[PDB]
């Protein structure tokens, strides 16, 4: 299996992951470089659905100028039946990664917590809250961490369903969100990565484990450890008021990131 992209061909490795009308390929140049390449089945997709994807091809273009923690778009190529993008291939997901460590560097996880934070500051300084971000977004490369989807388009599922603990309460509360709401979702991801489990992973029934991220009187548990700070980080990420959450530009000012 092959794949031509705006003159290049391409070796199909393996398929990374799927979703809609989207498939994920690691794959080599002719020079057995490794790359990543998204491929849009367009043959119908309502305009809806295609505007999306455009809009994450120009914003991905556009990021990349100003982070190296956003994903690598090398080349595309658009047409009115397919889109065929060659990325900067990733080691591994952030999610499969964390699934099968325990041992946790904490040197690590706050080098990854910078990483993070860098990337989705990006996008919200071009007006984009991604508002659905999970371990799953994020791609370590390098030993470093890099963003994928920012949100508007179709995100995909690994190929050999997803989970709702990463969400905002303004974001259930809002069905009768500001970049606020990203800052949770990283405390989630934080939060996991410092207790190895999510807050609410506790309650295995959805429709009320939406309850415990809604109500106030539900006191997530900061077991305290050595890194306080990192202890004082998740507490200002999962607060549940958004004018009382701490904000990306205090986040990269807070001394978790800044000592040591
Ligand atoms: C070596 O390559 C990877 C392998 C794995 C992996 O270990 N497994 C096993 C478990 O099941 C999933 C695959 C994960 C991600 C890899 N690298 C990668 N993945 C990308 N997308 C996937 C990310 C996560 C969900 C499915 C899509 C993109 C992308 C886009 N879009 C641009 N560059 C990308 N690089």
């Amino acid at each position: 299996e092959c794949i031509s992209v705006k003159g290049r061909i391409y070796s199909i490795l393996k398929q990374i992951g799927s979703g809609g009308s989207s498939k994920v390929f690691q794959v080599l140049n002719e020079k057995k470089q490794i790359y990543a390449i998204k491929y849009v089945n367009l043959e119908e997709a309502d305009n809806q659905t295609l505007d999306s994807y455009r809009n994450e091809i120009a914003y991905l273009n556009k990021l990349q100028q100003h982070s190296d923690k956003i994903i690598r778009l090398y080349d595309y190529e658009i047409t009115d039946q397919y889109i065929y993008m060659v990325m900067e291939c990733g080691n591994i997901d952030l999610n499969s990664w964390l699934k099968k460590k325990k041992s946790i560097d904490p040197w690590e996880r706050k080098s990854y917590w910078k990483n993070m934070l860098e990337a989705v500051h990006t996008i919200h300084q071009h007006g984009i809250v991604h508002s659905d971000l999970k371990p799953a977004n994020f791609l370590i490369v390098d030993g470093m961490l890099k963003l994928i989807d920012f949100g508007i388009a179709n995100q995909m599922q690994p190929d050999t369903v997803g989970t709702v603990n990463y969400m905002p309460p303004e974001a259930i509360k809002d069905m009768s969100i500001s970049p606020k709401s990203d800052v949770w979702s990283l405390g989630c991801i934080l939060y996991y990565m410092t207790y190895g489990k999510t807050p609410f992973q506790q309650i295995i029934n959805q429709i009320s484990k939406l309850h415990a991220i809604i109500d106030p009187n539900h006191e997530i548990e900061f077991p305290d450890i050595p890194e306080k700070d990192l202890q004082d980080v998740l507490k200002c990420c999962l607060k549940r008021d958004p004018k009382q959450r701490i904000s990306i530009p205090e986040l990269l000012a807070h001394p978790y990131v800044q000592i040591q």
